[PDB]
Parts: C-alpha cells; structure tokens; sequence
C-alpha cells in the first residue's frame, strides 16, 4: 500500500533532521520509499516540509507505531521538532482514537498539499475529492523549495 507521509521540522537548520527522518522511514520493515518531494521552506520560525510516498505492507496502526518511534528517536527535541503525519494510507478511511486518515487538516495546508501534488498530481482522496481541484479551488500559492 502506498502511504503518503508529511515531514515537518521547525528547526532553523532542519536539513539534517529531515534527512535523519528519511533514512529511518526507509528502514521501516516491510516498507520502502517510492518518492520524496522537494523540500519546502514554508511559513509557520519557519518550517521545512516534505512529502514522502512510502510503499508498505504494514497495517496503518503498525505504520503509525513506526513513525511515532522515529519522531522520538530522530527528533532533535523528540516529537516536537520532527513531525511525521500520515496524510493518506492508500484509499483507507480511518477514524479511530489514534488515527484520522486522511489527515484532518491537510486540505487547509499548502505545505502538505503542494509537496503531495509534486509527487502525486493525479491523487484522488477517498471521498472522491481530487488533490488538483483542492489546490485549484484554494489556489494555494506555490511553495518555495529549500
Ligand atoms: N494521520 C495521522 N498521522 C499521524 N498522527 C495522527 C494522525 N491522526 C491522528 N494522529 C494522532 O495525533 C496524535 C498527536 O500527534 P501530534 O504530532 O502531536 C499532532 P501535530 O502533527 O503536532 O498537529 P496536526 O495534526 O495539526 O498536524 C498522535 O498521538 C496520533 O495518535
Ligand atoms: N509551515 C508549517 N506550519 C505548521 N504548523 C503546524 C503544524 C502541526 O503539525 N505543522 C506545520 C508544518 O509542518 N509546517
Ligand atoms: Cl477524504
Ligand atoms: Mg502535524
Ligand atoms: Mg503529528
């Protein structure tokens, strides 16, 4: 299953943070990275944001245990300076105590949507909404690469 994960860091010099995170993402068992977006310096200091397409045989809650582990192990300041958010998990819709998939706010965030669109321009959400339409409709300003 293709999972799309948002990576965010508020570090002033967060490149290494994000590289640490990407390495660990690639080291998730039963998974491998398909594509990584450009890095984007986005208004909140400022964030470094990226999107990752991750092929995985893991159930969504398994994937979350791993991203949460990575936040603790690789976060310069634990989960607060490294944020790994599951945007989409294939076409699954999940509304559990631990997991709301698609991410409950991604449709409001250029810093999630534009990197996603870079790597998955033909993406359609479970409800049938198309990523291109949302960017069209909201007309989010294009982001600036890191
Ligand atoms: N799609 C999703 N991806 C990652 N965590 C999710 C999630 N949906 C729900 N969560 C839950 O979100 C909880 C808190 O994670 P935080 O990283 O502190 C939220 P955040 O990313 O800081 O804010 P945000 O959701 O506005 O982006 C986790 O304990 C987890 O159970
Ligand atoms: N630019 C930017 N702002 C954010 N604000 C809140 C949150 C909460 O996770 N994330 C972000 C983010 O990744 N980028
Ligand atoms: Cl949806
Ligand atoms: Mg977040
Ligand atoms: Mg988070």
């Amino acid at each position: 299953t293709v999972a799309y994960i948002a990576i965010g860091s508020n570090l002033a010099s967060p490149l290494e943070q994000v590289n640490a995170a990407l390495k660990a993402l690639g080291d998730i068992p039963e998974s491998h990275i398909l594509t990584v977006s450009s890095f984007y310096r986005t208004p909140p200091p400022d964030y470094l944001n990226a999107a990752v397409a991750l092929e995985t045989s893991l159930a969504p809650e398994e994937l979350l245990n791993h991203t949460q582990r990575i936040e603790l192990q690789q976060g310069r300041g634990g989960p607060r300076t490294l944020d790994l958010d599951i945007m989409l998990f294939g076409n699954e819709v999940i509304n559990t105590e631990r997991l709301t998939v698609p991410h409950y706010d991604m449709k409001n965030r250029g810093f999630m949507l534009w990197p996603l669109f870079e790597i998955a321009p033909e993406l359609v959400f479970p409800d049938g909404e198309m990523l291109r339409q949302i960017l069209h409709t909201r007309a989010f300003d294009k982001l600036n690469k890191w």
